[PDB]
C-alpha cells in the first residue's frame, strides 16, 4: 500500500508521491491516530518533515525536483490520517546575519484541532497555493486571525497553543486538509478579491 512504500527507510518522499486535486482521498475526513504510534506512523511523519526541510534547501530541492512550502499533510500522500507536519523558517536579516530562531514553527502534529479562534478574520495578501493543485488560483483565503490549537506529539503527549499571523494561516490551510476541505473553499465565489471590512490581511 502507499504506507509501506512511503516507510521504506531509502525511500525519500517527492513531488511523485503527491496526489492531485480530484483524488477522492483529499475530500475524506481523515481517521485519527491512537497511541501508542505505530512505527509506520511514527516513520510516515518525520518523512514528511524531512520533506519539508528539503523543500526548503536550494540543493536537495533542485535535486529533489521540489518547491519551497511549509506545510504537508498525510491526506496529500494518499494516507487518510490526522498527521501534519509545518515548518515555517525565520528570515535573514538586510545584513545577511542569521535569524536567532531557525524556525517560527517546526512540528509534526498528531490528531491536530482548532480548540478556539477571534471573532477577526485575516487572508494573506498574496492568496494560497497547494501542491495537489496545478492551476492559478487567485484570492484572498478568508481565515481566523488567530486560533488556539491543540495537537499530540510522537511520544502521545498533548500540546496547547496559540497562533498569530502567518503561523495560524499555515497550521489553518494543514488541518484543512485533514477535514477534506482545499484552499478555495474559502475564496469567495462572486469577487475572489472581495474585503469584508475588518479582514486581517497579511502581507
Ligand atoms: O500543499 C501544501 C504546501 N503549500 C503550497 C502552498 C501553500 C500555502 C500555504 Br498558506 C500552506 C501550504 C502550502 N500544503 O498542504
Ligand atoms: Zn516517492
Ligand atoms: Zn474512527
Ligand atoms: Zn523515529
Ligand atoms: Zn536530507
Ligand atoms: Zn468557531
Ligand atoms: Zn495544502
Ligand atoms: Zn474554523
Ligand atoms: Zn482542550
Ligand atoms: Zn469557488
Amino acid at each position: 500500500a502507499a504506507i509501506d512504500k512511503l516507510v521504506k527507510a531509502s525511500h525519500l518522499i517527492d513531488m511523485n508521491d503527491i496526489i492531485r486535486e480530484g483524488n477522492p482521498t483529499l475530500r475524506k475526513v481523515a481517521e485519527e491516530v491512537t497511541f501508542p504510534l505505530s512505527e509506520k506512523e511514527e516513520i510516515l511523519g518525520e518523512k514528511m518533515m524531512q520533506f519539508l526541510k528539503h523543500s526548503q534547501d536550494p540543493i536537495m530541492a533542485e535535486k529533489l525536483g521540489l518547491r519551497g512550502g511549509v506545510g504537508l499533510a498525510a491526506p496529500q500522500l494518499d494516507i487518510s490520517k490526522r498527521i501534519i507536519a509545518v515548518l515555517v523558517p525565520n528570515v535573514e536579516d538586510a545584513q545577511g546575519n542569521p535569524p536567532k530562531e531557525a524556525y517560527s514553527l517546526q512540528e509534526v502534529m498528531y490528531n491536530p484541532k482548532v480548540v478556539s479562534h477571534s471573532v477577526q478574520d485575516a487572508a494573506l495578501s498574496d492568496g494560497e497555493g497547494c501542491l495537489s493543485v496545478d492551476r492559478e488560483v487567485p484570492g484572498y483565503v478568508v481565515r481566523h486571525a488567530r486560533v488556539t490549537i491543540e495537537y499530540f506529539d510522537k511520544t502521545g503527549e498533548k500540546h496547547r497553543l496559540k497562533l498569530k499571523g502567518y503561523n495560524s494561516i499555515v497550521v489553518q490551510h494543514e488541518i484543512d486538509h485533514i477535514d477534506g476541505i482545499m484552499f478555495y473553499d474559502r475564496i469567495n465565489e462572486k469577487n475572489p478579491f472581495a474585503v469584508k471590512e475588518g479582514l486581517l490581511i497579511l502581507e
